[PDB]
């Protein structure tokens, strides 16, 4: 129910989650995550702050994807043209 690790699947090797608060300035976090395991999400937030999430796909040989997007809480912001596109699901 929690979840199973999975060493070089028919995905990525593994995951890099940084976070850091963008309002508070504060230090960065790492969470590894093979892949699309399952549905999670970090949290622990609050209304009206921004954090900072970048996903970096790391590879047997090291360096592979490289996201950046932003964070909220229980506000509406995370602005990065996140609604342009026709169809859902």
């Amino acid at each position: 129910m929690r979840g199973s690790n999975a060493p070089q699947p028919s995905h990525i090797s593994k995951y890099i989650l940084r976070w850091r608060p963008k309002n508070s300035v504060g230090r960065w976090k790492e969470a590894t995550i093979p892949g699309h395991l399952n549905s999670y999400t970090i949290k622990g937030l609050k209304p009206g702050v921004v954090y900072e999430g970048q996903l970096i796909s790391i590879q047997q040989y090291g360096h592979q994807e490289v996201t950046r997007f932003d964070f909220t809480t229980t506000s509406t912001s995370t602005p990065g043209s996140r609604s342009h596109h026709h169809h859902h699901h």
